[PDB]
RNA sequence: AGUU
């Protein structure tokens, strides 16, 4: 008699508009379409999916359900989404997009996301008038829905007999609009019998369609997997509504693919011993998956692991409910989304990590060596590169700045027995173990690699090689309350805007040339420290082995791959590299600005020397007084604003900004207020003193969304509060100036126990030097760092009093996202008083005394 | 189904 599905059709088209619209996408996973939309009505042609079904697409991808190769047919292509995704896979070659167009059809619409150089879409092709072409790939997504299931059902029937010759032993994923109709479960089992595969539910499906699809990776009885979605569908009538799970949209980056300049080639001679190890601590789950989706990265073998990782964060409490209107507020409650899951990080690879850059041109090259012998020197004129040791390292562990094992380890003398014996490798140029990850006791293998790194290249961080005062540049070592102030004293120099434009990706855009150029500080090392130095450099920084996790449809394995150029993320001195380079890149481009380094000269393949030693050895720290580079983050002030024009050698170098055209002029500032550094802003305030003060600020949401999340207490109340009164006293200190958050500092820490310690960290960030932990009065704390110990504070006359400590203007308050003005601000503002006395009945019966 |  009838079917589920049927009985689902016929109460599908039952609900009121009201109930349907509930049910449309209760418990569904949808992507978030808010940037692309807008990106694509600003005509944007880089980055942005076309439509929903990119991200559609992607979940078959992910679980290798259907692996794209060669050339790849899309019957029914419209906008594009799944042409556009399937040119940036391993294996494609072609995409031949075929779509009806018209009035009432979707159009293509052209892109230059990556790949877009082998993606051929046409209109005024109708698919069901097209004679079957030979592919490697058949796609299809045609299926136009209908009130009745039998009208349904005969168009899918003629979408399913369309479709079939098409098919030869090669890979597809085709759309069955209904199939749960009896006629169409009869023709899918021949159609299984003959060219195998599997019917399967997509979650970004909508409740109100039963489609399923027919992909070719797969074996199962489709009358089951159809009915499973009967009983799913018709359950999601009855459940009560499910506000539905959103996923971050796909990015599918920008320019042209060239398949053949892909592939990585691994040096096996030095990352092969690494391997072997890894291959021999799991060697019972071993195995090399050749449907592994590395592009750039040399794929090595993998092992099964349990799934590490969460969609979205752990969220704190205390200051939850003390801040009652952020409840609501988007931008808060969206920082909670960041996705670690297997397939979240597999998705991260793909679109920001498994990159290559285009080696930069011979003058270029020689531009970014002269200049970088030429840094070396000047940040080595006092100071000479030193070994760091055992005892250095192992009291920086204990100060632990839970990572706990972490002290465990260093006090465990076997520990430091796999230490040595891995030093004796790199000093006869070899390596055995050292490998980083991206996400029986192999802690210890990690712990002493980065000991080892540590050991040679800690002299960069630890002796302050990149401080303002050794590098002109720099900013190592200085602070959020003092950035700003720097930022001010560079824009009295006289000349053109500020400039701060950020690379994308700025740790895959370094190059093998950057690498060979960062390599050179080895010069100024004794013979011992060389070579250690060189064996970190050579062996693990310009040969990475790499655990990363890959969800497959059988479990999660651990891939083992490789890459040569590129940064260790997670890497010793990550930090002074990537400052060095990016203070070497900004000389560069300030070289260019001035007209000292013009297009013939990064063509030509004997650029003559002189003219950049003379530029360096006159002009060279001048130019860099007039920066601040912290790591990948610059602000630039030139000569003149020709600079906004030069871009032949940032984009050559391959440092390409974000968010901007490749060859669109930069835009700065004139007003340093508004400069963007170390992700904030910093204003100039006037005390009634009279006295100024330059303060760090940023949008108010995400100060607020951050301090929302634990770190992570599951579920400790007398521990998540102490992590909420580390933001509360972070507030204090740095953002005071905030209505809104020095309000809800007052109304946290009244909230929390006096003498409780405050813990965890509250941001990892290099400035950030968490003076605000001491359970000591906050006046006097702020009076040290904002009066006595600020070197742009002459008058050393102290504060007695919180309103003697400044505001934002209500005007400029409200522009960095103030709530102050809204009503529910207001209500909030006289409510915390209950609020606070509601977490401290949560807590207990403990010391308290007001802030209100 | 995609588009709003
Ligand atoms: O397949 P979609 O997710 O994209 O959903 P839709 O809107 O095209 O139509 C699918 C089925 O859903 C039913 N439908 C459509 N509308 C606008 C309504 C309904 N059902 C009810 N009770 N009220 C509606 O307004 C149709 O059966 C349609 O085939
Ligand atoms: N007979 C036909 N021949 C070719 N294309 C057709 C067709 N009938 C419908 N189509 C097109 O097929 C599309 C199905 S929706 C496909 C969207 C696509 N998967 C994406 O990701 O963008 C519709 O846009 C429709 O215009
Ligand atoms: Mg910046
Ligand atoms: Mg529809
Ligand atoms: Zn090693
Ligand atoms: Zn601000």
């Amino acid at each position: 008699g009838e079917t589920l599905g049927e009985k689902w059709k016929k109460k599908l088209n039952q609900l009121s508009r009201k109930e349907f619209d509930l049910y449309k996408k209760s418990g569904i996973t949808e992507v978030d379409r808010t940037e692309a939309k807008e990106g694509l009505k600003r005509g944007e042609t880089t980055h942005h999916a076309v439509s929903r079904g990119s991200a559609k697409l992607q979940w078959f991808v992910e679980r290798n359900m259907v692996i794209p190769e060669g050339r790849v047919i899309d019957l029914g292509c419209g906008r594009g989404g799944w042409s556009y995704y399937c040119a940036g896979l391993k294996k494609v070659t072609e995409v031949r997009g075929y779509t009806k167009g018209g009035p009432g059809h979707e159009e293509p619409v052209p892109m230059s996301t990556y790949g877009w150089n082998i993606v051929k879409l046409m209109s005024g092709k109708d698919v069901f008038y097209l004679p079957p072409e030979k592919c490697d790939t058949l796609l299809c997504d045609i299926g136009e829905s209908s009130p009745s299931p039998t009208v349904e059902e005969s168009r899918t029937i003629r979408v399913l007999k369309m479709v079939e010759p098409w098919l030869k032993n090669n890979q597809f994923c085709i759309k069955v609009l209904n199939p749960y109709m009896p006629t169409v479960i009869e023709h899918l089992e021949r159609l299984q019998r003959k060219h195998g595969g599997m019917l399967v539910r997509n979650p970004l499906s909508r409740n109100s369609t039963h489609e399923m699809y027919w992909i070719s990776n797969g074996t199962g009885n489709i009358v089951s997997s159809v009915n499973m979605v009967s009983r799913l569908l018709l359950n999601r009538f009855t459940m009560t509504h499910r506000r539905p799970t959103i996923e971050k949209d796909v990015d599918l980056g920008a320019g042209t693919r060239h398949v053949n300049a892909e592939p990585e080639t691994p040096n096996m001679d030095v990352i092969g011993e690494r391997i072997k190890r890894i291959k021999e601590e799991h060697n019972s789950t071993w195995h090399y998956d050749d449907e592994n989706p590395y592009k750039t990265w040399a794929y090595h073998g993998s092992y099964e692991v349990k799934a590490t990782g969460s969609a979205s964060s752990m969220i704190n409490g205390v200051v939850k409910l003390l801040t009652k209107p952020w409840d609501v507020v988007p931008m808060v409650t969206q920082m909670a989304m960041t996705d670690t899951t297997p397939f979240g990080q597999q998705r991260v690879f793909k679109e920001k990590v498994d990159t290559r850059t285009p080696r930069p041109l011979p003058g270029t090259r020689k531009v970014m060596e002269i200049t970088a012998e030429w840094l070396w020197r000047t940040l080595g004129r006092n100071k000479r590169p030193r070994l760091c040791t055992r005892e250095e390292f192992t009291k920086k562990v204990r100060t632990n700045a839970q990572w706990d094992s972490a002290k465990a380890a260093v006090e465990d003398e076997e520990f430091w027995k796999l230490v040595d014996r891995e030093r004796e490798l790199h000093k006869l140029g070899k390596c055995g173990s050292c490998v980083y990850n991206m996400m029986r006791a192999i802690w210890y293998m990690w712990l002493g690699v980065r000991y080892l790194e540590f050991e040679a290249l800690g002299f960069l961080n630890e002796d302050h090689w990149f401080s303002r005062e050794n590098s002109y540049s720099g900013v190592e070592g200085e602070g959020l309350h003092k950035l700003g102030y720097i930022l001010r004293d560079i824009s009295k120099i006289p000349g053109g805007a500020m400039y701060a434009d950020d690379t994308a990706g700025w740790d895959t855009r370094i190059t093998e040339d950057d690498l060979h150029n960062e390599e050179k500080i080895i010069q100024q090392m004794d013979p011992e420290h060389r070579q250690l130095a060189n064996a970190i450099f050579k062996l693990t920084y310009q040969n990475k082995v790499v655990k990363v996790q890959r969800p497959t449809p059988t479990g999660t394995v651990m891939d083992i791959i490789s890459r040569k150029d590129q940064r260790g993320s997670g890497q010793v001195g990550t930090y002074g590299l990537n400052t060095f380079t990016n203070m070497e890149a900004q000389l560069v481009r300030q070289m260019e600005g001035e007209g000292v380094l013009t297009k013939a000269d990064l063509e030509n393949p004997h650029l003559l020397e002189k003219k950049i030693t003379q530029w360096l050895e006159t002009k060279g720290v001048e130019r860099l007084k007039r920066m601040a580079i912290s790591g990948d983050d610059c602000v630039v002030k030139p000569i003149d604003d020709r600079f906004a024009n030069a871009l032949l050698a940032l984009n050559d170098m391959g440092k390409v900004r974000k968010d901007i055209p490749q060859w669109q002029p930069s835009k700065g500032w004139h007003d340093w207020q508004q400069v963007p550094f170390c992700s904030h802003h910093f204003h100039e305030l006037i005390m009634k003193d009279g006295r100024k003060l330059v303060v760090p600020c940023r949008p108010q949401d995400e100060l607020i969304g951050r301090a929302r999340i634990s770190q992570g207490a599951g579920w400790s109340i007398r521990e998540t509060a102490c992590l909420g009164k580390a933001y509360a006293q972070m507030w204090s200190l740095m953002y005071f100036h905030r209505r809104d958050l020095r309000l809800a500092s007052n109304a946290i820490c009244s909230a929390v126990p006096v003498h409780w310690v405050p813990t965890s960290r509250t941001t990892w960030s290099i400035h950030a030097h968490h003076q605000w932990m001491t359970t000591e009065d906050m006046l006097t704390v702020w009076n040290r760092v904002w009066i006595e110990e600020n070197p742009w504070m002459e008058d050393k006359t102290p504060v007695t009093t919180w309103e003697n400590v400044p505001y934002l203007g209500k005007r400029e308050d409200q522009w960095c996202g103030s709530l102050i003005g809204l009503t529910s601000r207001a209500t909030w503002a006289q409510n915390i008083p209950t609020a606070i006395q509601q977490v401290r009945s949560l807590i207990g019966n403990e010391e308290f005394l007001d802030y209100m």
